[PDB]
């Protein structure tokens, strides 16, 4: 079926939970043996969210190459994404090592450091120009260059230096700051505006390594971001945009990381975002 009318048909029939459970039943199951080794326990935030072995990002280190991060490679859309958990106190150096080694231009953050009165990820970037951060375990230096605070999101320019070689690179930090502590946003308009700002920066384009996107577990909000982006790109590429099937795209993405889209409300919100976004790309 088309998307917008499938949407109203699920609303009128109130069957979002049943649709979402079908997706959960049909989703791929692949091994995640490296994630579960005892030496990696303090590298995982949640015991039930792990990267598959076949798609995990490897650190370029011989001691321990493990990080909780996955490469989502979308062949028809010609887009790749790295989805990862919010960094932990003992993985902030690994996180920036990955950004460096994978040649990423941008980092997309979809959570606040504290939500619901608890810490959802480490404070992993510097908050003042004159107070830079050094990660001694991976030999990297990180400096805040500039910061632009808007009503729904903040963009930061950061300088990452590899202290072994003295090479430097400019990284863009795109921080969506207004996702509610509970539920999903009422309108997708600010989330879509944010996606378009990431696109306009070059961070999603083939001349760079894959964008790094995270929330707390790296599957829920993060899944919503890449699902909406890929669906909108396919609607632009194909002769028949009504052939784009958001449930089939989501199942393709779940071949590369488990659990993408965590609730039926996140699934409904993803439909809403793609539907409204497709009108702006052209005009209604
Ligand atoms: O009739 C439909 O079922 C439909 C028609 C057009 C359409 O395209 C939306 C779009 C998105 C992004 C760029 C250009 C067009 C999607 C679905």
């Amino acid at each position: 079926m088309e998307m917008e009318k499938e949407f109203e048909q699920i609303d009128k029939s109130g069957s979002w939970a049943a649709i979402y459970q079908d997706i959960r039943h049909e989703a791929s199951d692949f091994p995640s043996r490296v994630a579960k080794l005892p030496k990696n326990k303090n590298r995982n935030r949640y015991r039930d969210v792990s990267p598959f072995d076949h798609s995990r990002i490897k650190l370029h280190q011989e001691d321990n190459d493990y990080i909780n991060a996955s490469l989502i490679k979308m062949e028809e859309a010609q887009r790749s994404y790295i989805l990862t958990q919010g960094p932990l106190p003992n993985t902030v150096g690994h996180f920036w090592e990955m950004v460096w080694e994978q040649k990423s231009r941008g980092v997309v953050m979809l959570n606040r450091v504290m939500e619901k009165g608890s810490l959802k990820c480490a404070q992993y970037w510097p908050q003042k120009e004159e107070k830079e951060m050094i990660f001694e375990d991976t030999n990297l230096k990180l400096t805040l260059i500039s910061e632009d605070i808007k009503s729904y999101y903040t963009v930061r320019q950061l300088e990452l230096e590899n202290l072994t070689t003295q090479e430097t690179r400019e990284i863009l930090h795109f921080h969506y700051t207004t996702w509610p502590d509970f539920g999903v946003p009422e309108s997708p308009a600010s989330f879509l505006n944010f996606l378009f700002k990431v696109r306009e920066s070059g961070s999603l384009s083939p001349e760079h390594g894959p964008v790094v996107v995270h929330c707390s577990a790296g599957i829920g909000r993060s899944g919503t971001f890449c699902l909406a982006d890929t669906c909108l790109l396919l609607m632009d590429k194909r002769k028949d945009p009504s052939s784009v099937d958001i449930k089939k795209v989501l199942l393709e993405m779940r071949k590369f990381r488990m659990g993408l889209i965590q609730t039926a409300d996140q699934l409904r919100f993803s439909y809403l975002a793609v539907i409204e976004g497709a009108k702006f790309i052209m005009g209604d």
